């Protein structure tokens, strides 16, 4: 059974920097790879390099990119030319069409229409194999590009053989960064040039300069095919050669059939039927993007064991590092998508980021490849205990406990979103205030307080000593501390305790991140219950939510002084002030569950689920964001969602297919039967779970596990008694306390 043929790498492609479709470009690569490959039409350091509107090709990239904003490292290029040996990235460039393309997660094949020539690539891992049907000609040539601010080349002609390394890069790396690559050809070169600042120099063997290049040539036939096998290293030339082996002997349908074999190996472990092409392409698509990021960044020893580069310390060492993620996108569903259908690679990634805690003293949120700038939050408490409460368990629990520990009272020194920016006001006050010059305050103090009530979960399942587990208990309420009786929303607080004025609902940024008020209330994953209640109860909580579709997606942009691109995403999508794209907004619908109205919830995932996903390369409806919002798509497909990581619970939505069936990796498997389901019957009138009503909105990790059926009776009219009652609500922590 093949499910690559649903995935469609160009979705997301046809972005840009003022409405963004996804912000992706076709990453050719195995699940997890270190190295991706893509067809390269943006100009060398545009974080926009590939899209979909291009013209042009200018070369084959291998790329670590995990967004355009936070671009690139480890960066080469090759490109095969006819004519006259040209470096200059404009000159080589060739037209090509998507109809001379195919892009598959293992095999990209494209047509470049002025030089004559295909170009065929499969990756493994580590490692590709390039192969390059040329023209008839005296004079063809293929093109490495090292990319500049510092690098290296070196033929070796009697081994038809390219060594070099790479070291642009966007910060976040040691001072002795670098990517060592090799690359053999099966022919021999008849000419051979290295460059050096732009300027061609025939049988100079070796540069080291600012951008160095290369340009070897021969003969070629009409049809004939040269072979370049590929592979790179953060650790050396010797670990680059041994990359290389992944390669084996394979040629390019060998090595394609390899690579096709590995996706429908996690792909098919989500098996959905009963639904349209576009719903399948729409799917599993979305299922790639979730299967990529964070990146392996280690490497395998002569014994097989795992070594990696240290992109925190610089060291070479031991164990297990991944790298390319913002936690503050992927700790909502991302990664609780890895606990439920592949907690063994989880396990690595998590055994990772001990390393990473190890070597640079704190735990990552966002990190590219080392600690980088951007964004806010503790979400590395979530994505620790989240892993841990669900049996993902690292071996060394008293660095992950230290760790924590750690962070909830440093930040680091040169990256204000690694550690807390501004613990010393939130633990003394129980906010981080809005006139202490720490932007986005609000949005901190609210995931600080979710991020705290992860740590109080793992303090109490550890057993920590009471005053451990009462602190974090207290500081897991500070939400309330932002909360405006006035409007019903957070709001901004100043250092002497008054709410700051004047305030402004619809501001976006500020006090809050990548949205406004209206976007960030919501942000109490581990206690819905305490917000309904600081609303005045269920009845205000629902008016509050069903007034965010129903108004006017108006907004004031002062804080950033444009429209930036999240803002102009929300106006354009018709849903009020519903912003799909923005991730603190993501588990919002699913609050609906939690106060007692789960058909609402069911009528606006739908539609969500219908308009805001499409399968072409315009599909997502703002940034992909490293599988978060490909994962909200995953989940919510399948009728379920992680809206509190931490619980073992995933609350209720509504599924999409008539069947869905999941492969654990324990061996069981669990099916959902949706029969009735159609485009007009989105309503669940009834569940059962193995042969039991269940009017809980919400499922256990735990049952799922053991596997068997769900069966889901669709129905095109809501059924205004089902999961009311207080018992059927999922989780909240002021129901614990
Ligand atoms: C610097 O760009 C960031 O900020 C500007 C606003 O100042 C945003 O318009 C832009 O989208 C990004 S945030 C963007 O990228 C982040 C890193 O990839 C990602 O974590 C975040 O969710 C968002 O997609």
């Amino acid at each position: 059974k093949d499910w690559t043929q649903y995935v469609n790498p160009l979705m997301g492609s046809q972005s840009t920097f003022e409405l963004s479709t996804g912000n992706t470009y076709p990453a050719i690569a195995r699940p997890w790879g270190m190295n991706f490959w893509t067809p390269q039409t943006g100009k060398m350091g545009d974080g926009w390099q590939y899209t979909y509107t291009a013209n042009k090709i200018r070369g084959f990239k291998q790329t670590h990119q995990p967004s355009p904003w936070i671009n690139d490292y480890g960066q080469f290029s090759i490109m095969p030319i006819v004519g006259q040996p040209v470096f200059d990235e404009e000159k080589r460039a060739s037209w090509f069409a998507h109809k001379g393309e195919v892009a598959t997660p293992y095999y990209y094949k494209v047509y470049l229409a002025e030089h004559d020539i295909v170009t065929e690539m499969t990756p493994t891992e580590r490692a590709v194999l390039f192969r390059f049907t040329f023209p008839e000609n005296d004079h063809s040539y293929v093109v490495v590009d090292a990319f500049d601010k510092g690098s290296y080349i070196k033929i070796i002609p009697e081994e038809n053989k390219i060594i070099g390394y790479t070291t642009r890069n966007s910060g976040g790396v040691p001072e002795n960064f670098k990517n060592y690559f090799i690359i053999e050809f099966d022919k021999p070169f008849t000419y051979k040039a290295t460059v050096e600042n732009g300027n061609l120099q025939e049988n100079v063997a070796e540069q080291t300069t600012d951008h160095a290049g290369a340009i070897i040539g021969f003969k070629t036939r009409k049809g004939e095919q040269v072979n370049a096998r590929i592979a790179s290293s953060f650790i050396s030339f010797e670990q680059a050669a041994a990359n290389m082996n992944e390669l084996g002997k394979d040629n390019i349908e060998q090595l394609a059939q390899k690579g096709k074999d590995a996706w429908n190996q996690v792909l098919g472990k989500i098996e959905v039927e009963g639904g349209n092409l576009d719903q399948y392409r729409t799917f599993y698509s979305c299922l790639y993007r979730s299967l990529l990021f964070p990146r392996k960044f280690y490497e395998l020893d002569a014994n097989g064991q795992p070594i990696h580069y240290s992109p925190y310390n610089g060291q070479v060492l031991p164990g297990y590092m991944f790298t390319d993620t913002g936690f503050w996108d992927t700790f909502r569903c991302l990664f609780p998508l890895l606990n439920l259908m592949y907690p063994s690679v989880n396990k690595e990634m998590q055994e990772g980021l001990i390393n990473t805690y190890l070597e640079s003293g704190f735990f990552p949120e966002w990190a590219s490849p080392g600690h980088r700038g951007c964004m806010v939050g503790n979400n590395s408490a979530s994505i620790l205990v989240d892993a841990y409460m669900k049996g993902v368990k690292v071996d060394d629990i008293k660095t992950l406990y230290e760790g924590l520990i750690h962070g909830t009272e440093n930040v680091h020194p040169e990256v204000s979103s690694t550690g807390r920016l501004g613990y010393e006001y939130y633990n003394k006050l129980g906010y981080v205030p809005y006139d202490v010059k720490i932007n986005e305050n609000a949005a901190r103090t609210l995931e600080y307080a979710y991020d705290d009530w992860c740590i109080y979960r793992l303090a109490k399942e550890l057993k920590r000593p009471k005053k451990e587990i009462s602190l974090f208990a207290k500081r897991a309420m500070n939400y309330k501390n932002l909360f405006d009786k006035e409007s019903k929303l957070m709001r901004g607080r100043n250092e002497d305790g008054t709410f700051q004025s004047p305030f402004s609902p619809l501001k976006w940024g500020d006090a809050f991140t990548e949205g406004n008020s209206w976007h960030y209330t919501w942000s109490v994953f581990h206690d819905p219950q305490g917000l309904i209640d600081l609303m005045g109860g269920k009845e205000m909580f629902v008016t509050m939510m069903d007034s965010v579709f129903a108004v006017p997606p108006i907004f004031d942009d002062s804080y950033y002084g444009q429209v930036i691109h999240e803002i102009r995403e929300m106006t354009v999508m018709n849903m009020g002030n519903y912003a799909h794209g923005n991730q603190p907004i993501q588990h919002m619908i699913y609050l609906y569950d939690y106060a007692g109205q789960p058909w609402k919830a069911q009528y606006w995932l739908r539609q969500v689920m219908d308009r805001m996903y499409t399968p072409g390369p315009d599909g997502y409806c703002g940034d992909e964001d490293n599988g978060q919002t490909s994962a909200w798509y995953v989940f919510s497909a399948l009728g379920f969602y992680p809206v509190c990581p931490g619980t073992d619970e995933y609350v209720m939505g509504t599924p999409l297919f008539k069947k869905a069936t999941l492969h654990f990796e324990n061996g069981n498997s669990l099916v959902i039967d949706a029969p009735n389901n159609s485009t007009e019957n989105f309503y669940i009138d009834s569940m059962s779970f193995n042969g039991a009503d269940h009017t809980k909105n919400y499922l256990r990790h735990e049952d799922l596990f053991k596997g068997g059926t769900i069966k889901v009776d669709m129905s095109n009219r809501p059924n205004l008694n089902r999961g009311t009652k207080e018992e059927d609500m999922p989780y909240s922590f002021s129901k614990e306390l």
